[PDB]
DNA sequence: GCAAGGTC
């Protein structure tokens, strides 16, 4: 039989996909081989030396701990040996438990990444022989990454290997201690066994949502005003917004009595033609905000339907934040697919306005392992709607990044008013070529209606108004916006994102009011607990100070054991300081939870702080009432009118307008 | 039981 085979070396890829394209490089004829019901494949004709390419299925082994707490050590082991969640990966160990027997040596072509030289070597160690052992390292997943990575095959770097391991191991101190730090306590104090998490990634997120939940419950608009003129210049009356701003009403009212019965006069014409950049190539985020903003599709959403792309060979691998295509993918060969399916007459479009060259508009982000979102040129067939809307979405990104530059026709008329130093344009744009525009069509470009004027051209302000303005709070997060905040800060990968607002929903920390996503009062009070006793691992910083110290691992400026050792210390301080408090810290869960229920709020479920309100509300009047003068003093206005339209605006902080309402009676 | 991280 074709599949026995003696005296190989063993490549190990990360999963079965990268294991076949690998295969497909190193030979045209690799022979499919099936054992514990996984594919591998054999390699005989390769320049006279037989290979074995085995996949993993991410991660085999993961660290394990004692019991109790606290707790700072945990080794490696089989992952179906301790989570049956990921039972899915026997197979796969037994399968590379019984190739590495027979094998010479062992090559790690796991992603290039940090976690990809850990999968990799924690495969070969445990199941292989790491002595005999190299790297293949590719950034791409083409023929010519893949057999120049094999000619180039180097020895394990162990600084980026021992960064993947430290990453691990601050992660699971932090993780289990924390969050064994929060049952425990209040197991100690109420008797009730309940899941509580904290992390490096979920806990930042929560706290987030929580701090922005509050300012913006609390938010009391503020006054400005505006002046906006009326303009006839011969047969046209334009309405112009003046581009200045007063705090106070009667300032505004002194400047529009100025400029009414003023001429103006058109001092400059500028024809211009600008260029409108075509979009580059989506990354895992870029796809999730889009798709989120298009069709409302969630974050979490939008990367399992991308996965299930991807599996059918419509799509490369999503879980990317690259922007950039490199010159080893064939974009002839994608053109060429799409021209064999409905998009054709789009490829048309795009080999007409381009001259028939195609260049990737390359965007900035980059990826070590995985080049941009693209289709492979492979036609879909049976694509539900849902899962068409995300393919279309990434071909016509691709396509309108291969294509050209929009051109746009801006008229701008630079207008002053004679006898006063001010000036301001009016403008209308036409598009002379929508180049990608009519490609990647998800992108509003305003043609306003032409209006002709020409220098000299003179006209009278005959009206105005002074106009009102109310300042605004920060929005409300959706899944969506929340995952562009973790992006921002750098907190989770494309993969972990996703899930990991999930799993503050799991948890209860968090949940859907309609199309938003908002604190429970578990979740507050798990931020609260979490900042007083723990708060390193609600900042940000710690992902920050946790990437620099691992950049400083890979590259030979510290060592692995200094990093957790530090880490050590930090948590263990944390954790003695806390063992004092931690009845306080149950009692404060025993709250949060509902267990010590107590005397709520005038207005809401809170425990009531003072003259019968709680905190929050009790803050809120007192920001109102200061609000309220401020207000008076800017407006002129009296009370009943400032409260009226405060209670009238949607920027009003929910609590403010409770007690705006009961101010009203 | 719990993290974050791979992938299924
Ligand atoms: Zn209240």
């Amino acid at each position: 039989n074709l599949c026995n085979v003696n005296n190989y070396y063993l490549i190990i890829a990360e999963k079965s996909k990268a294991a076949k394209k690998i295969a497909e490089a190193l030979s045209e004829k690799p022979i499919l081989c099936r054992k514990y019901n996984v594919s591998y494949w054999i390699i005989k004709d390769h320049n006279s030396s037989k290979y074995v390419i085995v996949p993993a299925a991410g991660h085999l082994f993961g660290l394990k701990g004692e019991s109790g707490f606290p707790v700072y050590d945990a080794d490696w082991k089989p992952l179906w040996e301790i989570d049956k969640n990921s039972y899915y990966t026997k197979r796969y160990y037994q399968l590379i438990s019984s190739l590495s027997k027979y094998a010479l040596g062992f090559i790690n072509a796991c992603d290039y990444d940090i976690e990809g030289s850990v999968i990799g070597y924690l495969i070969i160690k445990n199941l292989g022989d790491i002595k005999k052992a190299k790297r293949m390292k590719f950034s791409a997943l083409t023929k010519s990454d893949i057999l120049s990575a094999f000619r180039n095959i180097s020895a394990l770097d162990y600084d980026m290997i021992n960064a993947g391991i430290a990453r691990h191991k601050i992660d699971w101190l932090w993780g289990i201690n924390v969050s064994r730090a929060l049952m425990i306590s209040l197991q100690d104090f109420a008797k009730k066994r309940v899941i509580l998490s904290a992390g490096r990634v979920q806990s930042p997120t929560l706290v987030q949502v929580v701090n922005s939940e509050i300012e913006r419950n609390l938010f009391i608009p503020l006054p400005k005003f505006t002046v906006s003129i009326i303009v006839k210049i011969k047969d046209y009356s334009l309405n112009i917004k003046v581009n200045k701003e007063f705090e106070k009403i009667t300032e505004a009212k002194e400047f529009l009595n100025k400029l009414i019965n003023k001429t103006v006069k058109v001092v400059e014409v500028e024809n211009r033609v600008r260029l409108l950049e075509r979009p580059s190539p989506f990354n895992l985020t870029d796809l999730q905000i889009e798709a989120g903003r298009i069709y409302g599709i969630s974050p979490y959403n939008v990367e399992r339907i991308a996965e299930d792309l991807y599996l059918d060979g419509l799509i490369s691998f999503p879980r990317t934040n690259s922007q950039k295509i490199p010159s080893t993918i064939s974009i002839y060969n994608i053109i060429k697919g799409l021209e064999n399916s409905s998009y054709r007459k789009l490829v048309d479009l795009v080999r007409k306005i381009t001259g028939g060259k195609y260049v990737v508009k390359q965007g900035i982000k980059d990826d070590p392992a995985h080049p941009a979102i693209h289709p492979t040129g492979e036609a879909p067939k049976n694509l539900p709607n849902s899962k068409f809307k995300i393919y279309d979405l990434i071909a016509r990104r691709f396509l309108g990044s291969v294509s050209a530059d929009a051109k746009l026709s801006n008229t701008i008329y630079t207008l002053k008013v004679s006898d006063f130093p001010l000036e301001f344009t009016v403008s209308y744009t036409k598009i002379l070529e929508r180049n990608w525009l009519d490609i990647y069509h998800f992108h509003n470009v305003k043609e306003d209606k032409p209006i002709f004027l020409s220098k000299g051209d003179e006209g009278k302000i005959v009206d105005g108004k002074v106009n009102i303005s109310l300042s605004k709070p920060t929005s409300r997060y959706t899944k969506v916006s929340l995952l562009k905040w973790m992006e921002s800060s750098n907190l989770g990968t494309e993969a972990t994102r996703g899930r990991i607002i999930e799993i503050l929903v799991k948890r209860k920390y968090l949940t859907n009011n309609g199309r938003y996503i908002i604190p429970t009062k578990l979740g507050f009070y798990i931020a609260e607990i979490l900042n007083k006793f723990f708060p390193d691992i609600v900042d940000v910083r710690m992902t920050a100070d946790m990437e620099s110290k691992l950049e400083m691992i890979k590259t030979g400026k510290v060592l692995e054991s200094k990093v957790i050792k530090e880490n050590i210390e930090k948590l263990n301080k944390f954790i003695e300081e806390y063992k004092v408090n931690k009845d306080k810290v149950g009692e404060s869960l025993a709250k949060a939870l509902g267990l010590i229920k107590i005397v709520k709020c005038k207005y809401c479920d809170l425990e009531q702080y003072k003259d019968g309100l709680c905190k929050y509300h009790y803050e809120a009047k007192v920001r109102l009432l200061d609000a309220v003068e401020i207000w008076k003093e800017r407006t002129k206005y009296d009370h009943k009118k400032i409260l009226k339209r405060i209670s009238s605006s949607k920027s009003t902080g929910k609590y403010v307008k409770d007690i705006v309402t009961y101010m009203l009676s």
